[PDB]
């Protein structure tokens, strides 16, 4: 059905962690195949790789993976296959990886570097677990009960073994671990294997004899089998080692151990002549050690010639200096140090005159000097004649060269004998170790470090035997040349075994790899899995090759390994590459009760009430996605991985900690009788069995054997004594886990609470789906610590049921047999007296233990959380899609957003945002305010967060979500969304308090995802199919467009009105701004598809035309402020954008609006009948603006005086505009004016700036004339199509100019007036006074403004003209000017409003500055440095356009040979939007700020989300979409 | 020093990169589009047998004017 997982990748190709489960491995969940399907019928899993759009990896990117393309193809570690990444700047690419067989798989990415070179990422691994079934019943991996049995203690016959099989089958183990069933070596230790290719001749004879026994275990007792596999060593007496001695490290293969070989056999010879030479044989005196050690110093240490292995032979070098003194013909270099620096000269010879392998170990005299180059250094430093003091100089140099070697020798020798007299004590003197037998041939003073034998090639070899360094790094091969452990005697050896020298591959040991390969696949044909002892000491590439050979034979190979590497990270890497299925953990390692409770806490599960993952505001919501409309397209027989909700965003693949196999006692650790007591066997095994993982035990733990069995010596056989000790309890524990395994699946589905009080350990296992659970109280018996009483156990909102209780008591000592291993007689007494009190009011269960509860006892309770049934998850994960069926792009604003001021508008100031105690209020009142806070909480499972605390302290926030929508119930689809929230929040309140936070975030997250998907469906295709970043920008359109009560865009009704920004521009007269509305109209409404809403805003402002101008401050159409010369031209540009984009948009020109202001610019007759007087089509409204500007306008503002602007001066109210017809551009403004978007009016009385505008832009503004040129070009082509009827234009005198002549006037004079040429000679054509200048190659900011230096200022306003009127610019002039803005004026997120090199540059904005600074106080800085985000949009839109026309590297051929931008330009565009994508990701408000201080510094006064800040970035994506993505 | 397109002016000392597609079987062909008459030259940079950088002579060719 649906077995697909989504693995999202970062911009560098690394997998994204959806949750913080800790250091882990990308593991896929173990699930059975669909009903009646085998391996090959269909892919086991499909990993959907998600590559971000426009990421640097997409540039000629390829996905590599060693996954075979189909089931017929075998798996190869190093054969990777190609996959093409479909690059796009809008849409992410999804590439499927079909997996047909479990195993180890990795993937890496190759792409084109920014240096046009090839680059590769890391290899990223993911493991598909094997499928374990017995007959036809699936065995979940975390329900495995493993019984480890040793072969040589089960009887000499097969039926003697099948009696042991029946005993462990009665205890209901489902898996048996075998010590290797091969022919054992001399010492008969199970791990020193004589021959790997044939089994034990005592019991078996062929593969079919043992294969039938394992298959018999499967069919008879329903038990799977696995063995140990030994890679690191073999027995010291293998007949194939005589044929192939190179399989281990010898004097030929590993020459560095030659020094250690002679030390071993010199100590063994001293053991032969020990008291024969001296006196101490085997005494227990501290002096006896010292005297024998003094014999070692004089008979073996002092008998190897001072060890020339390090030191250069001094006199044998001088002897080899006179022999050929003359072939060496001096030197010519002058770098040789003089005899003054006696040490720098010593090492200078070491670097130039040395044979290969100097300093390292080899033969006896491996380190020697190149004679021919040494004498050449001597001759050029002293003399060419030898007798001239060369013997003294050459010896002085060589003696200094051996100074570090001699001190390297004293530090080595000290560790040789210090290690000796420390082990021989423990080896002989009873410190804690016995066997102080007089030094025998079998028990010499030195344990054999090397196995000596005469090979079939006649020669003699010395293969050593592996072991373990005390506290050394196991990742280092101590037999390799990098270690000096065999020399310094830092090795605890195993004489039973012998080295196995693998190299870099089969080329270094051909027969060893061929033999181990046939030995691995032999057991792979028979058994279900392997067990690897000391896997950390086996090299990676060695373990990788053979485990893949086994998986080719047995595709469902189950791998266990005792892995204790350097850290958890190294543990995960071994699990990643080797494909380890489970790690062995030992419960006997716990020294105390607190260490045991912490071990069980690690492998028990997740905390109770843990958060559940949900797709939130960090996912793409494609409008074309399949949906489970009622979470019903699932069948249990399909065994499909479930999506999170009704939306079919597949289950995410995230790193989870590697699976564990918790062993209460292995075959290497001491018995509970030894380390603790026998009574602890019951509570210890119960705590382990309760862990949510695989469990195991060694045979004898349940049968309470007295002491750990010696794997080497002991020959006694297991007892036939049935049902001894814990065998009855293990039957109960394994049978209980069989019931739980049927429904518990993923890591979020099993929760746990563990408590430790003195000698008691509490374990509470809980299933998160149904509420079923177990409660375990186990009193541990580490030692007889006396009587301790446990406090009252209290469970909230839970009912308890007594299951079983037992006590383990010792009845004396164990029998002493010599032919059978018998355990200690034990009584298993059932306990009673547990009082389970239940308060039918508080729904609280109390549990009181009985006083007869001795140490070594347990008691199990069946528990069930109240309010949770099996049908709870389905009710929460369904219905939300149907509930959002009637939502609109306006109504979603009330469900998701609404600022507190916006909410106060609907609630008259009564409601607002929920106040979280000890935290604050969410940013929005809707779900976005919750999701912005919950995303980090769910990621870290922060159950201690103030919101998490409040959610379980009461149901206030739960009811706050549902009661909010009463304000907006009458809106489209909000009532049905509220009812879904009401029904789901009501069911949640019936749950335990501690579970409310996890379920509250789940209900909110599901409805949020359904609301965000519904938005993408109602929007256009370019948005509804794009990256998270584009959709996040599109969601800002819903944040701004809302219906209000205190304001609107129409004076008669209350409809949807786009806010300027939240929360500072949302209520009353502060919401709508004509300049702000129509700059963001194309991005927030046209790019998104809000055509009808974009028409309403054009018509509403068309009603308030006056003086041929559109008002900036719109008071919903009653008494609007006409202090703007920018708005009228941004308004007429939005009309062009509407007609260009909207299909049939020409119909807007003939739409009649009710002109509610008289044509003769009258006063404010809002209530007069002359308001509704006359109508006006948009066609004549456009012409009314063009003709009124040309015919000249002259007026003082209506209602002039302080009642409007209480700081604007008297002369400031009389603004005005006219056109200089020698150039054709529009002037206007004064030094007391703010008619542009940089409208910051001073108000500081302490700084003497009241009424002085911070940025008056009087005269010709670049944006105004650029939009004027865009309007003229628009109406000219419109008249050509019969849609515009006007070409006449009146002048103040009476003259007429055709619209084309005015259009040509700008084309001939615009660039001439504004461009500042970089050529100092071309100043005579572009009208420039070079005295007041800053940088040339710049387009002006103003023409003939009040202060002439403000004309020649670098400001980002010229880019508005570059975007709307590109014909006014010669390409080479514009490209160089916009390149300066990129280097100088471009900030990280915002565009610098003023050149930093200017003297007026103050980039920090503080609207509360109470100082005497004439430029900074009370916010006069507003547009003199601070970085605005919307100007970045217009900047990059023209930066893309003019780099595409000028730079040849920004073009590439394509569809119909039409030039599309190269990946070099997309790369430059993508890099300039990373700070914008970071901003909207890590902001509580889901948008882009209005303003930013210098260099990304957050401005507190700036509105955190602005309409035109995000709308101008949506304009860029529409340019690249509407022009190339066809 | 051949300009990549007609928009780019000619500079004597501004040279542009071109990648040689190395093969042991197939020769590589690299086009030089010339839009305006003048003096143009080309030289080659490669990895020496000493793993160092080496450069050949500048080789010129003249595009005659159109009269
Ligand atoms: O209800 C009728 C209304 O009539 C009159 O309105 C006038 C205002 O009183 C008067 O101050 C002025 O408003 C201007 C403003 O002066 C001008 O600079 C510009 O807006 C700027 C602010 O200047 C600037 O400081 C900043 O203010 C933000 C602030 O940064 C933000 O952090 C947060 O605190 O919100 C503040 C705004 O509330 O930014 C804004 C936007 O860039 O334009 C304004 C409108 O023209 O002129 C008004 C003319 O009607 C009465 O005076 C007023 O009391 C009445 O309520
Ligand atoms: O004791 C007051 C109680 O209310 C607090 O804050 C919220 C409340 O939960 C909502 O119902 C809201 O409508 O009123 C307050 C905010 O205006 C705390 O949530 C709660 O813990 C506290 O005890
Ligand atoms: O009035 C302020 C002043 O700021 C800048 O002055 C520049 C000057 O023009 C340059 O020659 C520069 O080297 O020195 C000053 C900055 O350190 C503006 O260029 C100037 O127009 C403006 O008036």
């Amino acid at each position: 059905a649906h077995r697909t997982l989504l693995l999202r990748l970062s911009d560098s190709g690394e997998p994204v962690t959806s949750c913080s489960y800790g250091q882990g491995v990308l593991t896929l969940p173990s699930l059975p195949l669909p009903q009646g399907k085998k391996l090959g019928d269909m892919p086991v899993y499909t990993v959907k790789l998600a590559i971000p759009a426009g990421s640097p990896v997409t540039r000629d990117g390829l996905i590599w993976t060693n996954c075979p393309p189909d089931f017929s193809t075998q798996f190869d570690r190093e054969k990777f296959y190609k996959k093409i990444i479909k690059t796009s700047f809008h849409e992410d690419d999804h590439i499927d990886l079909d997996i047909y067989v479990p195993g180890t798989y990795c993937f890496y990415l190759s792409f084109k570097n920014d240096k046009d070179e090839l680059e590769t990422t890391r290899k990223f691994y993911f493991v598909v677990l094997p499928i374990l079934s017995v007959n036809d019943k699936f065995i979940p991996l975390n329900s495995i009960a493993m019984q480890s049995v040793v072969s040589k203690w089960m009887g000499p016959t097969i039926k003697d073994w099948e009696k042991v099989f029946a005993r462990v089958a009665s205890k209901k183990y489902n898996m048996i671990h075998f010590t290797p069933l091969q022919h054992r070596g001399e010492s008969n230790s199970p791990y020193s294997i004589y021959d790997q290719l044939e089994f034990d001749p005592t019991v078996f004879k062929s593969e079919k004899e043992v294969a039938d026994m394992v298959e018999r275990l499967r069919t008879e007792h329903n038990i799977l089998s696995l063995t140990d596999i030994v890679f690191n060593h073999t027995a010291n007496n293998s007949q194939w080692l005589l044929d192939h001695p190179e399989a281990g490290y010898n004097h030929k293969t590993s020459p560095h151990l030659i020094s250690a070989i002679e030390l071993d056999k010199k100590l063994l010879d001293f053991s032969e002549q020990m008291e024969a030479l001296g006196y101490p044989v085997d005494l227990k005196t501290v002096d006896d050690l010292i005297k024998v050690m003094d014999g070692i110093k004089e008979h073996v240490i002092g008998e190897l010639k001072l060890w020339e292995f390090y030191v250069v032979d001094v006199k044998q070098t001088v002897s080899e200096l006179r022999e050929k003194w003359g072939n060496s013909k001096s030197w010519s270099d002058d770098n040789i140090p003089s005899k003054d620096d006696s040490t720098n000269l010593a090492q200078f010879v070491r670097d130039n005159a040395t044979e290969p392998g100097f300093g390292s170990l080899g033969e006896r005299g491996s380190n020697k000097i190149n004679i021919d180059k040494f004498a050449a250094i001597l001759k050029k430093l002293h003399s060419e004649d030898y007798n001239n003091g060369i013997e003294e100089l050459a010896t002085k140099i060589l003696n200094d060269i051996n100074l570090p070697f001699y001190k390297e020798y004293d530090d080595d020798i000290n560790e040789v004998l210090e290690q000796l007299f420390n082990r021989i004590k423990y080896l002989r003197i009873d410190d804690h170790g016995p066997k102080q037998g007089p030094i025998t041939k079998k028990l010499p003073l030195s344990e054999p470090y090397f196995t000596r034998f005469k090979a079939k090639d006649g020669e003699e070899y010395a293969l050593a035997n592996n072991g373990a360094i005390w506290d050394g790094n196991p990742l280092v091969d101590f037999a390799s040349s990098q270690s000096k452990a065999y020399l310094r005697r830092e090795v605890i050896v195993w004489g039973d075994c012998v080295k196995l020298r693998y190299g870099k591959g089969p080329s270094d040991s051909p027969y060893l790899w061929e033999r181990m390969s046939k030995y691995v696949e032999m057991n792979a044909r028979i058994f279900n899995g392997f067990r690897i002892d000391n896997c950390h000491s086996t090299p990676l590439h060695v373990g990788q090759y053979f485990l893949d050979v086994a998986r080719r034979v047995n595709p469902n190979l189950y791998v266990v390994a005792e892995l204790f590497s350097g850290s958890e990270a190294m543990d995960c890497l071994f699990v990643e590459r080797l494909g380890i299925s489970s790690l062995i953990r030992e419960a006997m390692q716990a020294w105390s009760e607190e260490e045991l409770s912490r071990l069980v806490h690690r492998h028990g599960g997740r905390p109770i009430g843990s958060y559940k993952f949900v797709p939130l505001d960090d996912f793409p919501y494609p409008a074309d996605v399949k949906i489970d409309e009622e979470y019903c397209a699932y069948n249990p027989d399909d065994h499909s991985v479930k999506c999170v909700s009704e939306i079919m965003i597949p289950k995410t693949l995230t790193a989870t900690p590697p699976h564990a196999l918790f062993m209460d006692c292995t075959h290497d650790n001491e018995t509970p009788n030894q380390k603790r007591t026998v009574e602890d066997t019951l509570p210890n095994a119960a705590l382990v069995a309760f862990c949510s993982s695989a469990i195991g035990s060694v045979y004898g733990y349940d049968e309470v054997f007295p002491q750990l069995l010696d794997l080497v010596q002991e020959k006694r056989t297991y007892s036939c004594a049935e049902n001894t000790g814990i065998s009855k309890v293990k039957t109960l524990l394994n049978n209980m886990r069989e019931e739980i395994a049927s429904e518990a699946v993923d890591i979020e589905d099993s929760e746990m609470h563990v408590h430790h009080d003195g000698q008691y350990i509490t374990f509470h296992r809980t299933n998160a789906k149904n509420g079923k659970g177990w409660y375990l109280v186990a009193r541990t018996k580490f030692h007889s610590s006396g009587d301790q009483m446990l406090p009252r156990i209290k469970l909230s909102q839970t009912k308890a049921t007594f299951k079983a209780a037992f006590s383990l008591e010792r009845t004396g000592d164990a029998p002493i047999s010599d032919e059978i291993i018998e355990g200690i007689p034990t009584k298993l007494r059932e306990l009673t007296g547990f009082d389970i009190g239940f308060d039918e009011n508080t729904k609280e269960t109390s549990i009181l233990l009985p006083q007869d509860f001795p140490q070594g006892s347990i008691v199990i309770f069946e528990t069930q959380q109240l309010g949770i049934d099996d049908s709870l998850d389905h009710f929460i994960r369904s219905g939300a899609i149907k509930a959002t069926e009637k939502l609109s792009l306006e109504s979603i604003n009330y469900v998701l957003y609404r600022a507190e001021q916006e909410e106060y508008d609907y609630s008259e100031g009564r409601s607002g945002a929920y106040d979280i105690p000890d935290y604050g209020k969410p940013v929005y009142c809707g779900l976005q305010g919750w999701v912005s806070i919950l995303r980090k909480i769910i990621f870290y499972n922060d159950l201690a967060h103030p919101l998490s605390n409040n959610l379980r302290n009461g149901h206030w926030a739960v009811d706050y979500v549902v009661n909010r929508l009463d304000l907006y119930k009458d809106k489209e689809g909000v009532a049905e969304v509220q009812e879904w929230l009401r029904s789901r929040m009501e069911r949640i309140k019936q749950l335990p308090s501690y579970l409310v936070p996890s379920f509250f975030a789940l209900v909110v997250g599901i409805m949020y995802g359904c609301c965000r998907l519904r938005a993408m469906q109602l929007m256009s295709d370019n948005v509804g199919k794009s990256t998270v970043f584009v959709q996040s920008l599109a969601m800002t359109s819903i944040q701004m467009v809302s219906a209000m009560k205190s304001t609107s865009i129409l004076p008669d009704q209350n409809i949807a009105a786009m806010a300027a920004g939240l929360p500072h521009f949302s209520t009353n007269y502060m919401r709508c701004w004509g300049r702000d509305v129509f700059i963001s109209l194309r991005g927030l409404l046209l790019t998104t598809g809000r055509y009808e809403e974009a028409k309403e805003h054009i018509l509403a402002f068309a009603k308030t035309l006056k003086h041929g101008l559109i008002p900036n401050l719109l008071d919903a159409g009653r008494n609007p402020r006409y202090n703007a010369r920018d708005a009228a031209w941004f308004f007429v540009q939005a009309i062009q954008d509407y007609v260009t984009i909207v299909p049939g948009g020409v119909s807007l020109l003939q739409e009649k609006v009710t002109r509610r202001f008289p044509l003769d610019d009258e006063y404010i007759p809002y209530d007069d009948p002359k308001a509704f007087s006359y109508s006006s089509t948009i066609e004549e409204i456009i012409y009314e603006i063009l003709n009124r500007h040309a015919g000249g306008i002259k007026y003082r503002e209506a209602n002039a005086g302080p009642n409007l602007d209480r700081v604007m001066k008297d002369e400031g109210f009389n603004v005005e505009v006219n056109v200089d017809w020698e150039t054709g551009l529009i002037h206007g403004g004064s030094q007391f004016n703010c008619g542009t978007w940089m409208d910051k009016m001073g108000e500081s009385e302490k700084a003497n700036s009241v009424g002085v505008p911070g940025t008056p832009r009087d005269g010709a503004a670049v944006e105004i004339n650029g939009l004027l040129k865009s309007c003229l070009r628009f109406v000219l082509q419109l008249s050509k199509d019969g849609k515009f009827k006007y070409t006449e234009v009146t002048k103040p005198d009476g003259s007429k100019i055709s619209l084309s002549s005015w259009n040509d006037l700008l084309q001939e004079n615009f660039e001439r007036c504004f461009y500042v040429p970089k050529n100092k000679e071309d100043d005579n054509k572009f009208e420039i006074d070079a005295t007041i200048i800053n940088r040339r190659g710049i387009y002006k900011d103003l023409y003939r403004s009040g202060k002439p230096y403000e004309d020649y200022q670098f400001r980002p306003n010229f880019t508005i003209a570059m975007v709307v009127a590109p014909e006014l610019f010669t390409p080479d002039y514009a490209a160089g000017a916009i390149e300066l803005a990129d280097q100088v004026l471009r900030g990280p997120v915002g565009m610098r409003t003023l050149d930093p090199s200017d003297y007026n540059y103050r980039p920090y904005y503080n609207n509360g500055e109470d100082s005497d600074d004439f430029a900074t106080s009370k916010g006069r800085n507003y547009h003199q440095g601070p970085e605005w985000v919307w100007c970045y949009g217009y900047f990059i839109r023209a930066y893309h356009y003019f780099n595409f026309l000028t730079n040849p590297k920004c073009q590439v051929e394509g569809s119909a040979k039409k030039l599309k931008p190269s990946s070099y330009l997309y790369r430059k565009l993508y890099s300039r939007l990373l700070k914008h994508r970071e901003w909207i990701e890590n902001s509580p408000w889901a948008g882009l700020a209005e303003l930013t201080n210098k260099d990304g510094e957050v401005c507190n006064d700036s509105s955190p989300t602005q309409a035109w800040s995000t709308g101008c970035l949506l304009d860029l994506f529409y340019d690249l979409w509407i022009s190339y993505e066809e």
